């Protein structure tokens, strides 16, 4: 039961700047509400589906052939996310390489990458840590926008090559490869978080940050942005909507208890996210005190917030080299575990559909890894931060919400929630209670539909700190988002057009499970009765 205790890289990297962007404490209410309402029930649903059917994301829809486009959509979303997930790991490797010294590079203002405006004690970017991150690592000062991105840096190129080589050699021989990664992933982050929290509570000015964190702006609610952000982050962090959970549960024992796993994972997620936010806001308060600025303008709101905040707190400890090495090793391990999970999801989902790919695992693994490396080459250019921001905004947003809603609607309305409950009782010995059935059938779909409609209606053009993207970038992002959403109606049209018979016959074939198709000739379909749809 050590997989349940494993910490996610999302809770440590993405949650801080999403909480800081939305004012602090106002972000916690929609997050908890969505976790209770739609997060845990659908985690449970995906685990149970994968465990019962022993299939991947694509071939699990043999229970309802019309809904097979959702698996392709989630596989495409996983590929899109993996296209930029590994740049964070490359950054962590670069920082770990830079940490092997007694004079950390982010503490002084006397190096070759420092502008004459760098100050050693809108947005504030003249601090040594921010200057290091933006000029000695990204080299962003040589880029003018998404229209001018330049050539990739060779140091980040070497880091990316190392990352992809490790990823390939950790997957080329199959699943269950003696996953010692989860042992580090379940122990070290707790120690690091405890040490950082205990130290940061005592820093001068941290009280203001804690007060800001524990304050709720009720005007920040009633607007769409915080709800959309919380809903997207819940499913991003829990792993739902990527095909990871179904693929991993397809290897579980038949009588494994998915209820306990769902409960434990949800609790760990909540606790880790809250602690991470507390530590981040303590550091923010200290930084605002020391630089003599407001807390709303002291740091950036992008994907590189932790890479500035955490070295700043590390520099305040005694024995900074040891703590820096430990922290960046932990970050690297978290990233590697997440990337392994995503790659395995893609590979298993695609290999279950085509049986020829099962005899050529090494070649298929090489193809997937090389394609990911070639596509990730775009995000290590001089202006790669803009490409990364675009991908992080448009890869798993409305698309992932729509895919999750389609999965829930399919399972709970066309296959049958009572059939699902009977399937669970067959392998676990007990039947799910009324709360789970109600959440599966009515509560979660309604909230997901509302959030999808609101996200479409209230779209805001993309920005990065003080930089405003051109409109064609927004068009490109919306095209990326739609490329995964269009796959479901396309497959429905193809399945209807590729079946021979009459309208009634094709309609009956599209909704009947593949192993019950002998009932079409007998003309007895449960979906053609009122009791099937009235059943709750
Ligand atoms: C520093 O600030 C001045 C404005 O006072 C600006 O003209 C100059 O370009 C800045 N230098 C850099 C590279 O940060
Ligand atoms: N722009 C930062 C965000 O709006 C924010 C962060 C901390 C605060 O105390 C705040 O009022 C707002
Ligand atoms: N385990 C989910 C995580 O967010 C993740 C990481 C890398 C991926 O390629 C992916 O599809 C999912
Ligand atoms: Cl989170
Ligand atoms: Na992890
Ligand atoms: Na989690």
């Amino acid at each position: 039961s050590v997989v349940g205790f494993a910490v996610d890289l999302a809770n440590v990297w993405r949650f801080p700047y999403l909480c800081y962007k939305n004012g602090g404490g106002a972000f916690l209410i929609p997050y908890t509400l969505f976790l209770i309402i739609a997060g845990m029930p659908l985690f449970y649903m995906e685990l149970a589906l994968g465990q019962y059917n022993r299939e991947g994301a694509a071939t699990v829809w043999k229970i309802c052939p019309f809904f097979k486009g959702v698996g392709y959509a989630v596989i495409l979303i996983a590929l899109y996310v993996g296209f930029y997930y590994n740049v964070i790991i490359a950054w962590s490797l670069y920082y770990l390489f830079s940490s092997f010294t007694l004079n950390l590079p982010w503490t002084d203002c006397g190096h070759t990458w420092n502008s004459p405006n760098c100050t050693d004690p809108s947005k504030y970017k003249f601090t040594p840590a921010a200057e290091f991150y933006e000029r000695g690592v990204l080299h962003l000062h040589e880029s003018s926008g998404i229209h001018d991105i330049g050539l990739p840096q060779w140091q980040l190129l070497l880091c990316l090559m190392v990352v992809v080589i490790v990823l390939y050699f950790s997957l080329w021989k199959g699943v269950k490869t003696s996953g010692k990664v989860v042992w580090i992933t379940a122990t070290l982050p707790y120690f690091v978080l405890f040490v950082l929290l205990v130290h940061g509570v005592t820093l001068p000015g941290a009280s203001n940050g804690i007060n800001a964190y524990l304050h709720i702006d009720f005007y920040r609610l009633k607007e769409a942005t915080v709800w959309i952000d919380a809903a997207t982050q819940i499913f991003f962090s829990l792993g739902a909507g990527f095909g990871v959970l179904i693929a991993f549960a397809s290897y579980n024992k038949f009588d494994n208890n998915c209820y306990r796993d769902a409960l434990l994972t949800s609790s760990i997620n909540c606790i880790t996210s809250f602690v991470s936010g507390f530590a981040i806001f303590s550091i923010l308060g200290y930084m605002a005190h020391e630089h003599k600025v407001n807390i709303e303008d002291v740091a950036t709101e992008g994907a590189g917030l932790v890479f500035i905040l955490y070295p700043e707190a590390i520099s305040t400890l005694s024995g900074s080299t040891f703590w820096a090495v430990v922290f960046f090793v932990m970050l690297l391990a978290l990233g590697l575990d997440s990337s392994m999970g995503g790659m395995e999801a893609v590979i298993t989902g695609l290999a279950d559909d085509f049986q020829v790919l099962k005899r050529h695992r090494k070649l298929f693994t090489f193809g997937v890894t090389f394609s990911t490396f070639l596509l990730a080459l775009f995000c290590i250019t001089k202006g790669g931060i803009y490409v990364l921001t675009l991908l992080d905004t448009f890869a798993a947003g409305t698309s992932i919400l729509f895919a999750v809603l389609m999965e829930a609607i399919g399972v709970s309305w066309f296959y049958g929630v009572d059939r699902f409950s009977n399937d669970i009782q067959q392998m676990m010995g007990f039947r799910p209670g009324l709360y789970w059935r109600l959440c599966w059938k009515f509560v979660s779909p309604a909230f997901l539909l509302f959030v999808v409609v609101v996200s479409i209606i209230n779209f805001k053009p993309l920005t990065y700190d003080d930089y405003i993207f051109p409109p064609w970038a927004n068009w490109v992002g919306w095209g990326i988002a739609l490329s995964s959403m269009v796959l479901v109606p396309i497959y429905v049209i193809y399945k209807f057009l590729s079946t021979q018979g009459s309208l009634w016959e094709r309609l009956a074939y599209g909704i009947t499970p593949e192993n019950e198709h002998h009932l079409v000739a007998q003309r007895d379909i449960r979906q053609f009765q009122l009791q099937h749809w009235l059943a709750i």
